[PDB]
């Protein structure tokens, strides 16, 4: 579990989206893996605008925040789970880092703020969905 808390928005993977991030809806792509809702309160959060290829990524199955390389964000087959069958996940990163089912939600940073979050992995992979290119959260 986890989220990204930027100014009045909370960032989670669609799949753990709650009822009230569905109430509170701004916006969801499932090939992203990604719902925003709106919040009351304003995050501390910042987003990294950039194109880093190296950060450290919360593993909540450790307890530990781990330092790795990941690729650029692009279109990979992923494989089904209970909640997807396998299909294209879009604009996701993969590092090599321990990950197992829980993690969805821990944070990927680099030097410039939040790159992403957990969303895929397995064999010693850890996927992260990248949110570097939703410039609209830093605003409204
Ligand atoms: C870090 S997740 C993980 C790690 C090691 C192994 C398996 C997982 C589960 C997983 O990948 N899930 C469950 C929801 C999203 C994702 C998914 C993507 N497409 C279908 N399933
Ligand atoms: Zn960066």
């Amino acid at each position: 579990s986890g989220a990204i808390y930027v100014g009045n928005y909370r960032v989670v993977n669609r799949h753990l989206a709650t009822h009230n991030d569905w109430a509170n809806l701004v916006w969801e792509d499932s090939s992203r893996d990604l719902l925003v809702s709106s919040t009351t309160a304003q995050g501390c959060d910042t987003i990294a605008r950039c194109d880093c290829q190296t950060g450290v990524y919360y593993c909540s199955s450790r307890r530990k925040h781990y330092p790795v390389s990941f690729s650029k964000p692009s279109l990979i087959f992923v494989e089904a789970s209970e909640y997807y069958p396998a299909r294209y996940q879009s604009h996701l990163m993969l590092a090599v880092g321990h990950s197992e089912p829980g993690d969805c939600g821990g944070i990927l940073r680099c030097q410039h703020g939040v790159v992403g979050i957990v969303s895929t992995g397995g064999n010693g992979l850890v996927g992260f969905a990248d949110v570097r290119d939703l410039l609209w959260l830093d605003e409204e």
